[PDB]
């Protein structure tokens, strides 16, 4: 089966390994899948500014041997000598080297029968270097309100 | 002109640079500072929970695209399956593949005439996995209540 068939059941887990499996990258497999939609990272500031006034989200990153996850209100950031530099919001900061980032993703998919609702960072690899999720309530559902407001934002980016 | 000479008198910038200028590994180059204290993965419990107990640090992870740190306190965890699975309490929560943690090191330096003091996590290639560092006051000066504790852990891993 080719990729884009084969992402029209839902795998059943993470979309890393669909990339393996079919020698290619993260973000060609977000590509395929059934709800996604992809602009180019110009779209970075639009993307950012927009997440900052949703509330509570979990903010995510990868590297071989770690996963930290933030959940709270994304911080606000600046730009300078090309970093985007994150001001200090209850507790998480840091940069991000946005100009490499020339992929923006939002997604939305079951994973092992839970709804999600994603919005992933790429680089030039085509790989993931940020990930943002939805919040969730105390019966681990998608809060609407977010949800609502992550579909206006698709809608005005692309869809 | 030997890595440890050169550590003598304190770099002028982050010790990745000098491991680069070196083409050595990050782990090689604290080793030889004048002020570490280096001791093998297996004391990860120790130095987790200990840390736990020290009020507001800065967790720091440092991908090639992205750092992101989280100031509060280090939240505790448990062993499952190879993970150390954070109960992630105030925001920050994950996991770590801390039996991929081979050493660690609790180091004090000036970073461009600012006294650090910081806990750094290696991988078996002897780069950073995860970075701790101590609170600051608003005059940005280190909690001295901090650096005593960290002091005490530092002279604890000594025992053994």
């Amino acid at each position: 089966v080719s990729l884009q068939e084969f992402l029209k059941t839902e795998p059943d887990g993470t979309l890393e390994v669909v990339a393996e499996q079919y020698n290619t990258t993260l973000l060609e497999v977000v590509r395929n899948l059934p709800s996604s939609t992809v602009v180019p990272g110009d779209k970075f500031d639009t993307v950012w500014d927009t997440v900052c006034e949703w509330g509570n989200v979990t903010t995510l990153v990868h590297t071989a041997d770690v996963i930290l996850e933030f959940s709270g209100e994304l911080p606000s950031g600046f730009h300078r000598h090309g970093y985007f530099n994150l001001r200090g919001k209850h507790g998480m900061s840091g940069h991000i080297k946005a100009e490499n980032c020339t992929h923006i993703a939002l997604i939305e998919r079951k994973f092992m029968g839970m709804d999600t609702a994603s919005i992933l960072f790429f680089n030039k690899e085509g790989s993931a270097m940020l990930k943002i999720f939805l919040g969730r309530d105390d019966h681990r559902q998608l809060l609407s309100e977010q949800v609502s407001a992550f579909h206006t934002l698709a809608a005005s980016l692309k869809e």
